[PDB]
């Protein structure tokens, strides 16, 4: 059976040992990337840093009650009347089914009152450039070695 609706719940530090199961099984970005798994302690970390600013928007994706991935954006980044997109990321025995479309389009239809929408892309990644793409998000510019930038009117 097949649950088809994918829930965006906000992510709260509590919630750590979850996000840090959906990264642990998720380790080919980890490599394709050049770093190793995230320790629980670094989840922490992390989580403690979003949860103090009022315009991160970050959320777990859940399946009923499995959580099957994570999004992460910014509002008001690089400017005030923009958001830009961190993260997107779908645990790796549930790629390829549409679930990250249903994540980007379930959060873009809650930003109405903003302009535009960015992506960062990390690394050699074609894969997640390629993906981008296909939703509509334009090349802007890399950003030197390591970074990418794409866009998205909404
Ligand atoms: C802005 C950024 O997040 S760049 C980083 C993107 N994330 C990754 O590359 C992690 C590995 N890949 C994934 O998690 C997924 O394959 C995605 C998000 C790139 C695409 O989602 P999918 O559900 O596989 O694609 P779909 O089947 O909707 O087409
Ligand atoms: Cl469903």
């Amino acid at each position: 059976m097949h649950v088809l609706t994918l829930d965006l719940a906000p992510v709260t530090p509590k919630d750590a040992p979850l996000l840090h199961r959906v990264f642990h099984l998720s380790p080919s970005y980890f490599a394709l990337i050049g770093m190793e798994l995230p320790t629980l302690e670094d989840v922490v970390r992390d989580l403690q840093t979003l949860e103090v600013d009022p315009r991160r928007r970050a959320f777990l994706l859940f399946l009923g009650q499995e959580p099957v991935g994570y999004l992460d954006a910014k509002l008001g980044y690089p400017e005030a009347e923009d958001a830009t997109l961190s993260l997107l990321l779908i645990r790796e025995d549930h790629q390829g089914r549409g679930l990250g479309r249903q994540a980007l389009e379930r959060f873009a239809a809650g930003l109405d009152g903003v302009r535009r929408l960015y992506a960062v892309v990390y690394g050699h990644n074609p894969k997640a450039k390629a993906f981008f793409q296909a939703q509509g998000f334009r090349y802007v510019k890399d950003g030197g070695p390591t970074l990418t930038w794409y866009v998205r009117p909404l």
